[PDB]
């Protein structure tokens, strides 16, 4: 399938244990992807001084259309030192793997895989 319904727990960035996916653009989309796919992927909100307490190469989640089932489309775009690889909508969060961390909200999305 070229999309996969997933609901991602949205974590506080103050819980969150392992703060990004490694140490390239390439490996943290990588990682990221089969985070997702092995349902151990969390969201975290951007909010103001959120992405200085996270690790770069950032993966954001941003909106890649205008939602089945409740699902927002979305893709993957990295960032590390203000280039992005990708071209998308808005962010919905930065991902985060999850080691266990209780979220605050679940996040309903469509992953263009």
């Amino acid at each position: 399938k070229t999309h996969v319904q997933l609901s991602l727990p949205v974590l506080q960035v103050r819980d969150v244990l392992v703060r990004g996916f490694g140490d390239s653009v390439e490996e943290v989309l990588s990682e990221a992807r089969q985070h997702l796919k092995d349902g151990t992927c969390g969201l975290v909100e951007v909010e103001k001084g959120v992405l200085p307490q996270l690790e770069q190469p950032y993966v954001f989640i941003k909106r890649s259309d205008a939602a089945p089932h409740g699902h927002v489309m979305v893709e993957l775009v990295a960032e590390l030192e203000g280039i992005q690889y990708g071209r998308s909508g808005e962010t919905l969060g930065v991902l985060v793997p999850h080691v266990g961390e209780i979220p605050v909200a679940y996040r309903k999305v469509l992953l263009r895989k």
